[PDB]
């Protein structure tokens, strides 16, 4: 098909406005008194919200280019909050910020790959102003008062990941389930979880989450690669008459089984879902052993002769409960025996007195750990199913931005931590004055948040950014209590992970349209 | 149906056109630092990419002409990549310095018989001057060498392609399959290659190779033509539930039996791919066998009444891998038997013995060669998928760039080669004076991938030109690092194929224009 | 630019015009990369101030024919 293409100047300014819609549309939600956002809805009435993940979300536009502008920072803005847990909004505020500042400089007349340079240094030296700024949150005291402050001044939530950290360790796999009673669990089971997300969108039963939730399901363990839907249909079609969901890990599933799985599950009979096996090569032969034990299932391998089509239900592996997401995979409670689990166990501990190289000892510790390890389970227990469906999703809220926290520790929330770091490095120079222009620009837009923030509050924005950056530290300004003070002891800190991923993603994007000299599309 | 067409004139300022917005596409991304272009995509986020074969792939024109012009240029910049490795984007650089030059000059009316000869003896010599320039590349330690550098200053990878070439010969056949542990190897093993290419571009289930891997097929060995798809079903039905793929080499495939095996593999059941038997007449006859031989397959003849209908599985041959290319098919380990091979090769070397031409000794010399000389795999290890998919692609670059040193040497490679032959060239003439505006418009074309490179890094490129100039032999710019010296030395080095080539082609299409009366194609 | 150059002088008034641009072109450079255009300007004027005084310490008397006939020749 004839493209459309555009050059330089244009191809700026027409993502420039792209993008200026898509921030202007979502920057109105940031603070806690976001303004709201009507999305409309075909059937009923539209939507009023004030978030804007959700505002993000619907944001296309009609001319191509202005179009791609505003897809790109979305793309950016969205990997901050995969590699994080929050931050999407604020990426996106900032990307606009440096964009605006950036592409007006080079349209001005001024070198794109300095005002890079000059962007990229700003950034880095405030990256490293963060780690310094960044508080320590290391012990059960500090960990449960993160998730407190995460789920809303809830003490019993903070208690609960504490309670499972404390468990399963820093590094150990933490999932929630619905409660049955009135009260909190939890358990510890026997479980995993490896690198490997959904093999299609289309899997996703839990549109809310981006998940994909099943329950006690079958496992099928597969060695080799799944082109063909022939070989299914044995099992498949034993798996449908059991009424229970079929999960598949093989080496991987080719288009032509998988495009009939997934038309076979979303307006299908037998609802399943499909990940590849971790690892590669040599590993995955025995990483996939190592789940066959765990879910009392046997793996169909080549080498033994042992096909898809002559296979059974009891040669599949069962579990309670299994999620997957983008990129993980986890199963909750598998049906294998202690004794067989045991017994593998005592043979990779056994493997690791080889120490052959410093790689072999500590790729097989993976191993043990993850089958070993186990995973707890916290099931959210509340007084009717409305509280408690809530309840659920807001630890999982706080579970994230603590894992996050433990790692790099939490800093100052209003946007404040970006005002401060960029008040610290005020001095910072370059060698081209177009370099300089660079680092003032990321500079002036790392008082985007907090500025806007106090915005969306009808509060002074100019006034309430020179006080905070006349203070030091954690000093900053509360928004919905309209006091300062230290933002942490007030309870608004962001986990430092989302602050600097936020940065660093806007910045990529930015910098990548500031050097972008031609841009192709379809014909209008 | 009607047709448009267009002369002279007019003809060529729409070519032009068309030319200039494929190359102003896609010479921005040249350097080791070039700016981005962001190419379009349906469903989800656009791609940003700084890599002009991506680019140049995407331009298609929507007014046919200009169209044409841009369709020409790719043709051409493609064909230098197909004889080298690289060169693409400098092919497509060139050809728009001398298209761009050479037009304007018959446009104020100058004879364009005359121009082109201008360009054509500029470019002769500049050949010669290449030629000379050149450093050869012919022992294990420039191997090693010109591998690594390829591959990115990685010593690893160089010595496995030196190992390779060190193993089989320079002219052996050389392959990289994915590594199973964190470890490299080398094996050799029992294979072949013959230049002969797919049937349809359909059969490529690797869209990023622009080819086909099959993994342990069948093969199947016909003599006949083979246009029906009757005689098919027998075997085509025994190797859909053997779950394998299936490769048919044949004398060829008519349109009958392949639009149904087309359309049979992407959107169908059993994924299969077909070429036709190397060379012609009585050379297929033994040089088909001989594939017979090292696959344990059998050759279903005509002139014993064989027929297609009447064959099994074991007629036919396997082997472990398989690649199939634009022109070239290369099969990887058969099963033939060590007794079988060994046995055809004692009944060939024979013949060599008959020596009653020179032309018979030496092209049974070369089926002598295929069998018993093998192919040499490369499996590539590393820590991580992520990371070991990727040093695969690295090494399958170098290996290119080095089959193409030993072919012909090495030369400065910002560009620096055609700076330097072009400065060693300026006292050259022709008769007419307008062959002497064809020879500077050739050489002014010369400095363009280098002026080019420096331009997309932000520095003068006047000023960088006119000092690399200033200097001798290998001296140039190393754009990514921002100084001067010995281009090999600092490792920036292209092969000498590679930079000639990307000229030759530039070249042709140039005068191909310049040449250009009119043209014709469908009405809007 | 041109025309006042052409009043006093009688030639330059290329040269006059060609500077005119490129303090132009460089100085809006500068007020958009956040400058004050008034102090822009004193900076302009003091290296212009200072500029007039080296050209006079430069500048060699002209008195034989054959300097003046150069002159001449160059206009
Ligand atoms: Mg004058």
């Amino acid at each position: 098909a004839a493209k459309d293409v555009k050059f330089g100047n244009d191809a700026r300014v027409k993502m420039l406005r792209g993008v200026n819609v898509l921030a202007d549309a979502v920057k109105v939600t940031l603070g806690p008194k976001g303004r709201n956002v009507v999305l409309d809805k075909s059937f009923g009435a539209p939507t009023i919200t004030k978030d804007g993940v959700s505002v993000a979300r619907e944001i296309e536009l009609e001319d191509k280019f202005e179009n791609m502008g505003a897809q790109m920072v979305k793309e950016v803005a969205s990997k901050a909050n995969d590699a994080a847990g929050d931050g999407t909004t604020t990426a996106t505020v900032l990307a606009q910020a440096i964009i605006t500042e950036g592409l007006k400089a080079v349209a001005a007349g001024m070198n794109p790959m300095d005002l890079k340079r000059g962007i990229d240094k700003a950034v880095t030296a405030a990256v490293e102003e963060l780690k310094a700024l960044s508080v320590p949150c290391s012990d059960s005291k500090a960990i449960a008062q993160v998730g407190t402050i995460s789920a809303n001044s809830d003490e019993t939530v903070g208690k609960l990941i504490a309670e499972a950290m404390d468990k399963v360790g820093k590094e150990g796999v933490i999932t929630v389930e619905d409660g049955t009673g009135l009260q909190d669990e939890l358990d510890v089971v026997e479980g995993m979880q490896f690198d490997r997300g959904y093999l299609s969108p289309y899997f996703i039963n839990k549109p809310e989450t981006g998940a994909v939730e099943l329950e006690s399901p079958f496992i099928l363990l597969a060695d080799k690669k799944i082109s063909n839907i022939r070989e299914m249909l044995p099992v498949l079609e034993a798996v449908a008459k059991a009424g229970k969901p079929l999960l598949i890990i093989a080496e991987d599933v080719e288009g032509e089984a998988l495009a009939t799985l997934v038309v076979n599950t979303m307006r299908g009979i037998v609802k399943v879902a499909a990940v590849k096996a971790p690892g590669f090569g040599d590993r995955r032969k025995a990483m996939l052993q190592d789940i066959a034990t765990l879910t009392g299932g046997t793996v169909i391998s080549e080498e033994i002769g042992m096909e898809l089509e002559k296979a059974t239900l009891e040669d599949l592996g069962q579990a309670k409960r299994v999620v997957i997401n983008k990129d993980t995979t986890t199963i909750i409670d598998g049906v294998g025996e202690e004794a067989a689990i045991q017994g593998r166990v005592a043979q990779i501990r056994q493997q690791i007195e080889e120490a052959t190289s410093d790689y072999d000892r500590e790729k097989l510790q993976e191993r043990v750990a993850k089958l070993a390890g186990g995973v707890a389970v916290i099931k959210v227990g509340a007084a009717t199913e409305v509280e408690m469906k809530e309840k659920k999703a807001r630890v999982e809220d706080a579970l994230h931005a603590t894992r996050a926290a433990v790692e790099e520790g939490v800093v100052a929330g209003g946007g404040v931590a970006l005002i401060r770091v960029a008040s610290k490095l005020a001095d910072l120079r370059g060698q081209n004055e177009d370099q300089n222009v660079g680092i003032k620009v990321a500079l002036r837009a790392m008082e985007a948040p907090l500025r806007q923030i106090v915005l969306n509050c009808g509060e002074e924005p100019s006034v309430v950014a020179n006080t905070v950056k006349g203070g030091d530290g954690n000093y900053g300004y509360n928004a919905a209590t309209e006091e300062y003070g230290n933002m942490i002891d007030m309870g608004i800190l962001d986990p430092t992970k989302v602050t600097r991923s936020a940065l660093q993603y806007a910045a990529s994007v930015a910098g990548l349209m500031i050097t972008t000299e031609c841009m192709v599309t379809d014909l209008p």
